[PDB]
């Protein structure tokens, strides 16, 4: 009322590593578009990866004027890992174009596809595979069980993996 709050709302989370930085809020309110503009874009501008249904697109985008890319989940949500190679590439851009910059994401304190995006992203900082699986550890992430690790796993190159014998032979 005058000096009272009430509610819980999850705690915003900031990853960064040597000169940038990352966001993890949660997705805008219908009680407090302003509010969440000033704050999100408070931290710092560059794009963001929401991970979440889609309920005001234009408000908070067209509010921050801040590039942000739209994940969804519905009957027709491409599943593949292909989609994350398309936020890798929106980020990759804005990463190279924008060196140590502010990144704006979906609230990882609870189960999502945001904490997996972020790490990916950071991952162009060259630690690819320990950096994502290292900062995305110690920040709560979604439910990893297969495609995070192998994915990850086939994102790093390998020279282990290139092995090629001068001599050898060819059969079948």
């Amino acid at each position: 009322g005058s000096h009272m709050a009430r509610m819980n709302r999850p705690a915003p989370v900031e990853v960064s590593y040597k000169h940038m930085r990352f966001l993890i809020t949660h997705n805008p309110t219908n009680a407090t578009l302003s509010t969440f503009i000033e704050d999100l874009k408070k931290y710092g501008a560059t794009t963001v990866v929401r991970v979440c249904e889609v309920t005001y697109d234009k408000t908070p985008l067209e509010k921050d004027g801040i590039t942000v890319v739209d994940w969804p989940f519905d009957d027709g949500a491409p599943p593949p890992g292909k989609v994350v190679e398309d936020w890798l590439s929106l980020v990759k851009a804005k990463f190279c174009e924008a060196p140590g910059s502010c990144v704006a994401v979906h609230c990882v304190a609870g189960l999502g596809r945001a904490p997996v995006l972020v790490a990916l992203a950071l991952i162009e900082s060259g630690m690819k595979y320990e950096d994502a699986i290292q900062f995305i550890r110690q920040k709560r992430r979604g439910a990893i069980n297969s495609k995070q690790l192998t994915y990850l796993e086939k994102y790093r190159p390998k020279q282990r993996l290139r092995f090629k014998d001068p001599h050898t032979h060819k059969t079948r």
